[PDB]
């Protein structure tokens, strides 16, 4: 099917496991892919017909900079869940990266991603 | 089977569902993916026997630098149609990126995909 | 000499000369350069003996996300004129960077670099 | 299903065939991708009720940093054998990259990936 | 099954359609995946075991670097071809770049992928 | 001192020496630095009291997809000549880049810059 | 002038002025610039007649590692101190960047320069 | 003034301190830049004006691929030396990038620059 690819959306947050992690928070990378059926909206060319990446992009960001969760698990809970309200959506992937994770060790990035379909 | 992959065309366009975006237009960027039989085509070593990556590089900018859509997902079906009207091809994937989109939040790229298929 | 970099600083904004570009904004980019004499404070170990580099971005966002201006020359004066405040401040770089310009043109970035000294 | 995604973790280790690459020995990257139910952790946004991408990192990095093997597939072997000790992993993939690895050719990246599922 | 991927192979080379392509060359860059079980060098950790990616990468150089193809296409063959003759590959894709290729237009990479399975 | 900054610029053209690049021509990548004093731009606010980056970006952009030159030097010395017709413009750098050109060796880039100043 | 340039050196650390960043520490990643006569040297093809890079990343390293310091101003200028004991050395730069840092902006980089010459 | 600027050329060789250095070798990245008045060339546009950027690759190449040297300084003093023969040169600065050498921290780059006037 067809899909709709949000990448790199950065917001500041404060989820963490620990109290250190919610003081000042860190930087959050949010990514969303959306399987949807877009004929229609190349027939018709009207945003009404396609799922409209703007509100996707705002209401991924709030959820982000909301009150804090103990785990990204639970915020690309979040964020999955507001997109398959939308009866078109047959599926969608929510990427939570916390790339600046308190990890002793030396690496790029730590993600996790959660999936829902239909 | 096997596939095309054309990366990155870059092209200014101006499509969009907003006036002010139609004004001076924006940036573009175009991947397309062929699932085609190439096997004949490694035998004859013969152009004619795969799909020209020059023509679908120029057709598909063409139709990005065309007359403006609102949507990206409408400019995207019509590289899509254009790539299976080959009989050849066995399915296609276009992503049209917009990551200059007028967007207030902070993200590397937002794009839609649209695949075809026999 | 001694300086601090801050680089990458990233804010939506909605300076531009044309009115399609206050609809909705873009992003900019802002790097500081302050030239400071710092063997005070590696001396000290104390926060108050050097420029606080949370105060130079907070404030250099500020400007950035503030009353629309037509140039992006004098974005970066406001910011540079305000770190001199400062008096321990030898000299300041701002630059002012627009990813994101309306061109017809395809380009990596253009920007201006404002520069104030004692 | 659902995944954590570790990327690029980065750690100096001396595995190699050939006695010349255990003198100094040379850097390592790895990515582990873990398939496993979230939906429990979304619910509860306890730690326990996931698996710990902190645990996975330092054990990860111990294992590269630990005593050589020859190859890097035997690496990758011990990394995916410890994730699925875990009993609700479904699956993971341990990509052991070996990027600064003695080729007389030019190259980006030589990796192995090791697939495990219940 | 598990994987060796190779990536960013670089070497220069004549292929090309046109007469003009092959007066000076240009750079190509190849892409090896191979499917292949890994689970014996892991126990054995013995090269002889697994797949030497040191003679796959000296192997695909020979190739780009030889009498040039018209098409690319043929060259990822000629290399996919050397791959399964090893009869414990279940599955091969052979990526090879064109990124210089000559194209009016503004674009990132252009590849075919020839892949092959038992 | 004060600077604007062109960085980028991306231009198909037909500039070298060998018959064989001027066939198809190749990707040139332009760069632009101009020292001027922007206090008074930054005062007024006035696009008229700095130098237009569209402008800028324009006209080099016509240079570089006009007549071809054999020398990248050439079309630098072309494109900083037109530039200071400005009298208010203190120097230009010109940096044409050719990243495509063909050497036998491996490389990222090569290019000239061309200073000129009052 | 002649010079030694280490990029990038990437060491975990607990530098910082608050308590929250001295639980879990964050990333560091230094430069230095060593400026020094390298035409000895370069007649001799003794490592004795310059200075050793080893030398130069493992005791940079060690320091970052070490006592946590309030300021990276500190930390750098430790740096650059000890590599001034060597009496060949004509000046030296050390970058501390600190990328991690909790600033509630967006950017990429935060970052002290220390100078220091004979 | 004028320069000419040779980035990233990438080259096997065997150079290095230690003999586990000599078994295999390891990957080099040199730059180049000469300073040179560049306005004649663009007068006459005749390559005999100018330093021959294929001259100035394939030279250098053919020092780092070749009898192998203790010090990257070694190697940069060569390419430098036969670089200002040409008598219109002004300056020259070899960078000779050792990306790979065997440092048991992690880092980026290590280089050395070697400079030379009239
Ligand atoms: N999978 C997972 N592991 C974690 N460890 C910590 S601390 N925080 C987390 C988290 O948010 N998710
Ligand atoms: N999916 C989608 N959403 C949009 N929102 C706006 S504005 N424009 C678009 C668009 O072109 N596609
Ligand atoms: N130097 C300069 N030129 C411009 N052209 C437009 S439009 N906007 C600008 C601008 O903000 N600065
Ligand atoms: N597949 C594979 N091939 C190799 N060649 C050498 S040397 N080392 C290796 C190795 O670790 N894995
Ligand atoms: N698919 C494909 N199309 C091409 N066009 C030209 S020219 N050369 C090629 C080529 O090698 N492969
Ligand atoms: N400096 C310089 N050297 C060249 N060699 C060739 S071919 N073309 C050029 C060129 O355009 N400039
Ligand atoms: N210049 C400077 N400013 C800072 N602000 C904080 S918090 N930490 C620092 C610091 O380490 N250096
Ligand atoms: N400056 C410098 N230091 C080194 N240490 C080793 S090992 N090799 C080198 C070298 O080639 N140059």
């Amino acid at each position: 099917a067809d899909r709709i690819e949000l990448r790199g959306l950065t917001v500041h947050g404060r989820h963490g496991v620990y109290d250190h992690e919610r003081v000042a928070g860190q930087r959050f990378v949010i990514d969303v892919t959306v399987w949807i059926d877009l004929a229609e909206a190349a027939n018709s060319d009207d945003l009404a017909d396609t799922y409209d990446y703007v509100r996707l992009a705002s209401r991924a960001a709030e959820i982000v900079a909301g009150p804090p969760r103990k785990l990204i698990e639970t915020v690309g809970a979040e964020i999955a869940d507001h997109v398959m309200d939308d009866q078109r959506v047959h599926a969608v992937e929510v990427a939570v990266h916390k790339p600046q994770a308190p990890i002793p060790q030396t690496f790029d990035d730590v993600a996790v991603v959660i999936r829902r379909s239909r």
